[PDB]
């Protein structure tokens, strides 16, 4: 439930059990269809697809580690820099890491995943930089970071899409982290 946590992590955290769940109960196949990243020079123009590939899931893990992730850090994020925040860093890294996933292994990919190295990405520069609005993941959470960066590279797991969506998310995220970072020292600059 919400009470706390924010509307915008809710929302796409709903959205993907939504469907999924869907998913399990018909077909994936009409989902699959229509929230592909363009596959076809006719789809450059659905301009939903450079987005909605974020959305379906291809297991139970996959949408389960997911989700915990993004619903815990894309919360702090939300939560601390505000809703629009969570919403842009989201459509911008679905639409990025969908672009770098697709030049190198196609419009074969669906998932949360490179959003979630985004979020990942930014709480953790604006952690290390600005350390305040922070106070620390859990101990576990710091680590899965490390001992991830081969959860693509010599793949211990597998999330549904490769490793080339969840680098350039990291990046998106790493990138838009210092720049905030920056923005707010240099207003901060004229404050007592
Ligand atoms: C201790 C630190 C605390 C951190 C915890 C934070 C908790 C935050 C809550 C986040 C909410 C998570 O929501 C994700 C739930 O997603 C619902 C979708 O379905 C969930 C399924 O649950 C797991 C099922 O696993 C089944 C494994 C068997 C098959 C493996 O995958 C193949 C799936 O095939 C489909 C079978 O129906
Ligand atoms: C035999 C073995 C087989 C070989 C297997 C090899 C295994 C390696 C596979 C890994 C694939 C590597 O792919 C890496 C791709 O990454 C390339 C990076 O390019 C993508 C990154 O794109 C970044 C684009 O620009 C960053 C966007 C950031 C924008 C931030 O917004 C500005 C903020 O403005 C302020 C607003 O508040
Ligand atoms: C956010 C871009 C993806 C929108 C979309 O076409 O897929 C989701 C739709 C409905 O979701 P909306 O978020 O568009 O309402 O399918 C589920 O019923
Ligand atoms: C960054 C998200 C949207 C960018 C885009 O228009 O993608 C076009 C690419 C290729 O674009 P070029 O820049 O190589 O022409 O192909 C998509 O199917
Ligand atoms: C990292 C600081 C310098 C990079 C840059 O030219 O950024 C231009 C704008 C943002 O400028 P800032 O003033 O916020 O750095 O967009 C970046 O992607």
């Amino acid at each position: 439930f919400l009470a706390q946590q924010g509307k915008i992590t809710l929302i796409l955290t709903a959205l993907c059990v939504l469907i999924y769940i869907a998913q399990q109960l018909g077909f994936e196949d009409d989902i699959m269809y229509l929230m592909h990243y363009p596959a076809y020079e006719e789809q450059d123009s659905e301009v939903w697809r450079y987005i909605s590939h974020t959305l379906v899931h291809l297991s139970n893990l996959h949408i389960l580690f997911n989700l915990s992730w993004f619903f815990i850090f894309g919360g702090m994020i939300e939560r601390t820099f505000g809703s629009v925040k969570l919403l842009m860093l989201y459509v911008v890294a679905s639409a990025i890491t969908g672009y770098v996933q697709n030049y190198v292994s196609g419009p074969a990919f669906f998932g949360l995943s490179g959003v979630v190295y985004a979020v990942l990405g930014y709480v953790f520069i604006r952690d290390k930089l600005n350390h305040h609005l922070f106070d620390l993941p859990e101990g576990f959470f710091t680590m899965l970071l490390v001992g991830i960066a081969l959860g693509f590279i010599s793949p211990l797991f597998g999330v549904e899409m490769g490793n080339a969506a969840h680098i350039s998310g990291l990046i998106v995220g790493l990138i838009w982290g210092f720049i905030d970072s920056k923005l707010r020292k240099n207003s901060l600059e004229l404050v007592p």
